[PDB]
């Protein structure tokens, strides 16, 4: 049975507007502003962007990557889908 996210997990992240995007739920590093309460840093992959997401926007890759998981037009997408397959727990700062 699934458990609760936790850093490291790797998902398709949905914000308005943006189709289902590789990412990974990120640690929050010690000093650092950590997400308001029920959320969670999400890092988005080829963007290297952050947001902060519950899990209703949440998909878990292994489920969700034959919907998901095809090359789209939009800036960072196709790198992302690179990075989630080939080196998802990398540093990308
Ligand atoms: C983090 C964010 O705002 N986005 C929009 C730009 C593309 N990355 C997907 C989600």
């Amino acid at each position: 049975m699934p458990h609760a996210f936790k850093p490291g997990d790797l998902v398709f992240a949905k914000m308005k507007g943006y189709p289902h995007w590789p990412a990974r739920i990120d640690d929050i590093a010690d000093g650092a502003v950590k997400p308001p309460p029920n959320k969670y840093p999400i890092f988005f992959f080829g963007t290297h962007e952050t947001a902060f997401l519950g899990p209703k926007d949440l998909f878990p890759y292994d489920k969700s990557k034959d919907k998901y998981g095809k090359p789209n037009k939009r800036k960072g997408f196709n790198e992302g889908l690179w990075e989630i397959q080939n080196n998802p727990h990398a540093s990308y700062s």
